[PDB]
């Protein structure tokens, strides 16, 4: 050990560590500045990054020893509090840069070190800096980020005031529609948030740490486990298996569909008779510590029979494969669509028919926080979980039959969360942390590290596609078939619903009369399928749009034009058979045209023998809603202080549940004259918010918005004096008037797809979109770069502008990954971010640009959609539409890696 | 386990606690707000006061289930921060209320809870409030704190500005002699300097935390010790025994007088053989937390053989009483006084003669921290231990040949210390964490509880004593006869010591040219004597002050004329033969008359037929060194910022050594022209400062002072520039002269007092005082109040006023405690705050004056002498003189307590 005296965030630190340990555990555990947040752990997200003597470093890849005796330190802590904020944070919180918050500090802290260094930066420095520092972000698409730094500069340069990094209010008094800040932005850009591994360390001593005992075969026959040896090993606890599970030790899918040939009980909580996936979680040791749990877990021996695994869902649905689940067919669902007429003779009399095989993979969500949770017993006998779910009520019933309680004895919480993209529709931790809880009777907390974040959560299912058109000479479509195959890994949970969403979606934006498909769910060994941003429509439409593009080529037609002429217009259908709700996407293609017509001809101009530059166009739709008659509630409550509580569980995975909740609620509230600070949010809660629904589905704006704006009408009502004007809050007590009022809404117009046909009418709101993607590529390396993005986005109404064009960068940077970088198909080299190709700030370009075409839609709150899914239904369609553009190469399987797209020039 | 939200220093806290849980260790361990200080532990001391929902609470006593969801928490991080200080904290540094600061954050939130309530106090509120809340402190006598807390109030008032808590600089730019604040000052008003406990908190996982497995008899064999069920408990690593201990398992009180009876080898550093004292410590438990260590400390059984116990020093001292240390009589040394004419003959004739028998017991030191340390093994392979020391350079000595070290491979530092009041001139913890460092291999941390600090460090050691006078009637003194008996426990260190005090103190302030004398010293099995502020002076001169006024009584002559007529003048001696370096007394007495007679007069006037007033007064005088040609060093170094460090080990029990140093410095460095912020001091640490002493004997501002002074002196030679003015850092390191320079200074003109005779001249700076306590007493109860304290005191020259005030303060406060209220005599019983007779701020006045009566010292740096232990050689003999004067009763024994006060007054 050694003495270090240093100074941390100007104050003399005595410090006594080992010089072997990491700033990032010293900083977070020693010394409680738990504002410096760890996500990868090996140096390549920045989220760490801290001063150190004028230098910014990753604490998570500094020891001690690298520490000098009277060394000078900065974490956020140090460069400013709420109510004494620096320019940089202000700055943050006016540009809406704190989405999940995650990277926030170390963003903060890395551009006050870039500052310090360059006082006048161009836009091309700071992105130039945060490539090198390794500044990650997944859900802001870093354009807020540098938009907020300049703002900081020429406030620091003295070019500007410091006031006006304040936000000014409209005016006319209305949030609604304007870029007010969201609630959480002070905690999250001072580091005063709290996520699931920061409350961690601020858990009592007591609580154990628990470790996963994980499968290292993708498939095997479980004989036994031998826990002995990590028994005897320091601060061990003890070691939980199934044996402890003290109900089903299954979770279920609980919506499966009624042909699916399984029962949706498929998938363990701690594996009993068999391995299905890497990674499965066999055992938990508890322990005083995550490192000392971690290396007891090293030591656990499980005997194992490996069996042959398939990797694939080519390989899993084969006739003869054997069965995973013994019982149950690999191939467990189908679901077929059934537009129409037959369209084997329209094939065969159209004008013109083009077909393609298409691939897009198994997409890795990448959260800059890896999965954390932790679980307690209650002094009122509930059993307490708080972790990253993005939908708590679903939850508790997926798992309470499993781990063994009725629904009234298990209470989920959401802890503030740094992104999930979906994975958080799926329980994860939950059960594990809740079978540990009761076991130990002890409080519990589970940390995953970033390997198992890969490995061990959930992600977008690989889709193998057929599709074809037919089609007059003129471009009017007469007809499609279509054909999936979705790989769900080993669970079920969800994935039938999925299959479902290709016949929904495969073909959007068209009116397509004939429609013959069929998709089909099959069981793997690869990782199971949770819900990724875009739910199916990132594979269906990359087919779809990918192949509008092929028959544009094979007609001699403008692709934009052929897609004007087929959009859907009054008196369509999409392909359920479902109306519209609104008309929008010859509007958007309108006000797009000259912008393609002169990138088209910026990059015949541009272009050289070496670097080519192309310009791809494609549609996005996807629905705002759970498939039928979703719903939603919400309570409008007056406190005694005169603040009202709108209480919901929406979740946030960092989107913005708490600025959707404050801006619907005030625009409802307006007859009140309520100012937006003292309308409150609540974090969602089992036990005392009502059951809004999950995250899921780009759902909540309608769903719950629609749910507040009806409570607050009637808390309205509720609040209004005879002759005009409103009673206050001691008023309405003094005649023992009620004070806490409820709101429900329904999505009534909506009808499940047929199980048969796959026709219905599943949304009463869907999102539309158009998107332009230039690129230019290195023919001789076959790298594509991505010199900009624009979506004609039409969203109906904005309840706030920071929120909504924060989600469309943030789409559209991971379609960018999803179409030239990404994957989760090596279990070991893409276990990492950048071996799974993660975005960094110079792979996503710097023009971004939203145009917002607002249709207002007849059932959505104030007119409004969702957005949530819309920047990533097929961003990825229209890179590669412009990598053809560019070099007359078409990428059929996604990603574009730089020798596939080599390959192809050069065959 | 259950969630509370709350709001914590105006932050939202989402906190998972056991609702058993104390909030003392929620806010420190869970949320590492350190600067909530935590001392009693039994809501006796108020350092750990906060804030909760608009009242004052004691942390330590208040449960997570009393703090209600929505709470509102102020700790003291909370009140303000260094560069963000709120008006109190301002006033605290300006006022010099942080002296070890230990108490300074708990009676700054508790003054702002006060203020809240009440904006303009009158200063008996503040002091009610005090009291009401429990606010304890050892160091200052309150008057400061109640002065800072009226001036904050001012300016919160808006009566005055805020820039007068502001220092203002003399503008000569002269801090020697001024009120500048001490360097340490804004780090513990703020929370923000680590003690060890804090320090504790801080350390790595791994650190192994201590308890002690201690006897629970007071002498006893130990035939065994079983750690069995012990090392099953939870969290437990190791029993440490004698049996791990590599050296002699001894400490030496390293000076040890030759004709002492005993080798100076006597004290275990974890007990073989034999119990010596209750609360000996057997065994360390070794754990993961202080709580499970000293759980399973519980579970060590300890097999025993009870023994007699001798539990005062007349019971072991009897001729016929069985040796403790078996090979050494109880009584080990005693210590002779013969100067002049044999004294026989002289009473025979003298006019008049007086005589009394005198009791001082057992003073508990009660610093609001108790004691902690810890220890480690450096990469560097030394042994570190870190502690409350203040001499890390004469308890290096003492232990290392017990621990099993050379010299060069041990080091001690003094951490940051809430007080010792001498306790720390004694080794306590050192020796138990350097063994269980070096048998664990680990870091190691050892706090004791109050329980502990009262039982199981060193006491003041009881005297008994007899001392007579002989006189003519004109008051003169002819001649002095005196027996002490030192009880000073098991353990020999600096007892012989401590009795020859006796010989150099009793009688001390006048001319008396023959005494014969005896002291002795014994060991008993209560608790072993370490020093205590005034060491042998406030045991001497109650004896000597108190026979004064029995003689001026007798005489009847008036008490402060009598002294007048006997005060060393030129030409007289001190009771060692020692001619007087100074001759202030007259001066002082003469300055104090008309005060004293106007006290008499105020007296009788508001005497009631059941409050009886009176007026008692006596002299002080103390050394300021240890015995002999005493020493230090210090090394001036121009660093190469062009700031100056003044490296020592001047060691800081919170009585200034920080401002000490800079002041010291500052006004060597004149010529320079310094500023006194660019100088810096050192915490004292045996590998890298210079061995400048232990700040015992009341000797650093003496002995370091000058050595710093000389130091500096030699630097201006350093970097002066030919022709005139100086050289810069830059300069010198470019002519290879060197920057860090020695000073060495050493009291070359002193002697030890002589084995056979007592005679000598061991101090060449003594300090001299008068002391006048007003009291009056409740002759129904006998109960005694203190109204006033009045210090004559001579200081030669003051440093700095702040420092020198609160030592005063603080001294006379002990006093009031040593008169009326303290002792350590039943193990049980005072071995908390309120059982020992701590004095809360109602029983010491808000009257507490100092003159400063000022003659320079001819050895002292630019004159100045000590002040630590001045004011508590004989305020309590001044009290018991004013209890006489009110009553007609003289205490012989002390304390005061009322019932014996009531027996005397009714006998
Ligand atoms: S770079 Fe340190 S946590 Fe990712
Ligand atoms: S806001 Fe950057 S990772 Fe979420
Ligand atoms: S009153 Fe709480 S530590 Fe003393
Ligand atoms: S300053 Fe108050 S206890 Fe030391
Ligand atoms: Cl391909
Ligand atoms: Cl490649
Ligand atoms: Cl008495
Ligand atoms: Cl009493
Ligand atoms: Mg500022
Ligand atoms: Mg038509
Ligand atoms: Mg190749
Ligand atoms: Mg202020
Ligand atoms: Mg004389
Ligand atoms: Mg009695």
């Amino acid at each position: 050990m050694i003495q270090k005296v240093i100074t941390v965030n100007g104050i003399e630190q005595n410090l006594f560590v080992d010089a072997e340990a990491l700033l990032s555990d010293v900083l977070r555990q020693q010394l409680g500045l738990t504002g410096v947040k760890v996500g990868c752990e090996q140096g390549q997200c920045g989220a760490c990054s801290v001063i150190l003597d004028g230098k910014v470093v990753r604490a998570c890849v500094t020891k001690m020893k690298r520490v000098a005796d009277g060394a000078q330190i900065t974490t956020i802590e140090g460069v400013g509090q709420p109510e004494n904020l620096h320019p940089l944070q202000k700055a943050w919180v006016l540009h809406g840069g704190a989405q999940c918050g995650f990277c926030s500090p170390g963003f903060i802290v890395s551009a006050k070190g870039l500052l310090d260094t360059n006082a006048d930066p161009s836009r091309e420095d700071v992105r130039d800096w945060f490539q090198k520092h390794r500044n990650a972000c997944r859900c802001t698409g870093y354009k807020p980020l540098v938009d907020a730094v300049m703002d900081a500069a020429a406030v620091i340069n003295g070019k500007k005031p410091e006031t006006d990094l304040e936000f000014k209010m409209p005016a006319d008094g209305r949030i609604w529609g304007s870029k007010y800040p969201r609630p959480t932005a002070v905690a999250k850009v001072t580091g005063t948030l709290d996520y699931g591994a920061d409350l961690g360390l601020k858990m009592p001593a007591g609580t154990l740490h628990l470790a996963m005992v994980q499968a290292k075969v993708s498939h095997a026959n479980i004989k036994g486990i031998d826990t002995s040896e990590a028994l005897t090993m320091p601060g061990v606890h003890s070691v939980i298996t199934h044996k402890d599970v003290k109900g089903k030790n299954r979770i279920t899918g609980l919506i499966t569909f009624p042909t699916n040939k399984g029962d949706g009980w498929d998938r363990p909580i701690l594996c009993d008779e068999k391995v299905f996936q890497y990674g499965d979680c066999i055992a938990l040791v508890c322990a005083d510590s995550e490192a000392n749990a971690r290396a007891a877990a090293e030591k656990v021996k499980v005997d194992l029979e490996e069996l042959p695994a398939y990797m694939s869902g080519p390989a899993a649905a084969a006739e003869d494969a054997i069965e995973i689940h013994p019982g149950t067919p690999n191939v467990y669902f189908e679901q077929p669509i059934v537009k129409g007429e037959d369209t084997g003779p329209i094939f065969a009399s159209a004008d013109v028919t083009v077909e393609g095989d298409f691939y897009v993979g198994r997409q890795p969500h990448m959260p800059i926080e890896p999965d954390v949770a932790f679980a307690y017993m209650g002094d009122d006998g509930k059993c307490y979980i708080h972790s990253k779910s993005i939908g708590v009520h679903l939850h508790l019933y997926m798992i309470a039959p499993g781990v063994g309680l009725e629904p009234d004895q298990l209470v989920l919480v959401a802890n503030p969360m740094g992104g999930t993209f979906g994975y958080k529709f799926s329980p994860t931790s939950e059960a594990l942390v809740a079978v540990a809880a009761m076991a130990t009777g002890r409080p519990v907390h589970l940390r995953y590290n970033y390997q198992q974040q890969q490995q061990y959560t959930g992600k977008r299912s690989p889709w193998e596609m057929n599709v074809k058109f037919a089609a007059k000479k003129d471009g009017t479509l007469l007809a499609m078939e279509s054909d999936w195959l979705v790989d769900h890994g080993p669970y079920s949970e969800f994935g039938d619903l999925l299959t479902l969403r290709g016949a929904q979606f495969i073909g959007a934006g068209y009116n397509i009369p004939n429609i013959r498909g069929l998709g089909r769910t099959v069981a793997t060994n690869h990782v199971w399928g949770s819900a990724f941003r875009g739910y199916g429509a990132p594979q269906s439409m990359f087919a779809s749009e990918c192949l509008m593009d092929m028959l544009a080529e094979k007609l001699g037609m403008d692709p934009l034009e052929l897609r004007y002429k087929n959009a859907y217009r009054p008196g369509d259908t999409n392909p359920t058979g479902q109306e519209p709700e609104v008309f929008s996407l010859p509007d958007m293609i309108d006000q797009l045209r000259p912008k393609y017509q002169a990138a088209l001809e910026k990059a015949q101009k541009e272009s050289t023998a070496t670097h080519k530059k192309g310009v791809g166009i494609s549609i996005g739709v996807y629905g705002s809603g759970l498939d039928g008659p979703d719903a939603s509630e919400a309570w409008a409550e007056l406190n005694a202080d005169g603040t009202i509580t709108v209480h919901t569980a929406w979740e946030d995975h960092g989107q913005g549940a708490d600025i959707g909740c404050v801006g619907t609620a005030h625009e409802a509230l307006r007859p009140m004259g309520v100012a937006p600070e003292k309308i409150k949010f609540t974090w969602p809660n089992t036990a005392t918010t009502p059951n809004s629904g999950p995250s899921g589905g780009s759902r909540q704006q309608v769903m719950t918005g629609n749910a507040i704006r009806v409570a607050c009408e009637n808390l309205l009502k509720a609040c209004e004096k005879p002759g005009g004007g409103y009673y206050t809050y001691d008023e309405l007590k003094a005649a023992d008037k009620p004070t806490k009022i409820t709101g429900n809404w329904t999505a009534s117009g909506a009808t499940h797809c047929d199980a048969v046909t796959g026709l219905g009418k599943p949304f009463v709101v869907y999102m539309y979109g158009v998107f332009m993607a230039e690129v230019t590529v290195d023919v001789a390396t076959g790298q594509t770069t991505v010199d900009g993005m624009t979506l004609m986005a039409d969203l109906g109404s904005l309840c706030n502008q920071l929120a909504t064009d924060g989600q469309i960068y943030g789409g559209l940077a991971q379609g960018i990954g999803l179409a030239l970088s990404e994957d989760f198909e090596d279990i070991k080299k893409h276990a990492t971010l950048v071996g799974a190709g993660f975005p960094f700030i110079k792979q996503i370009p710097d023009k971004l640009d939203i145009v917002y075409v607002n249709h207002p839609r007849p059932d959505g709150p104030f007119g409004a959609s969702g957005v949530g899914e819309l920047p990533l239904t097929s961003p990825h369609a229209a890179i590669i539409n412009a990598i053809k553009s560019a070099t007359g190469v078409r990428i059929y399987r996604l990603p574009a890696y730089p020798e596939k797209v080599l390959e192809a020039l050069k065959a």
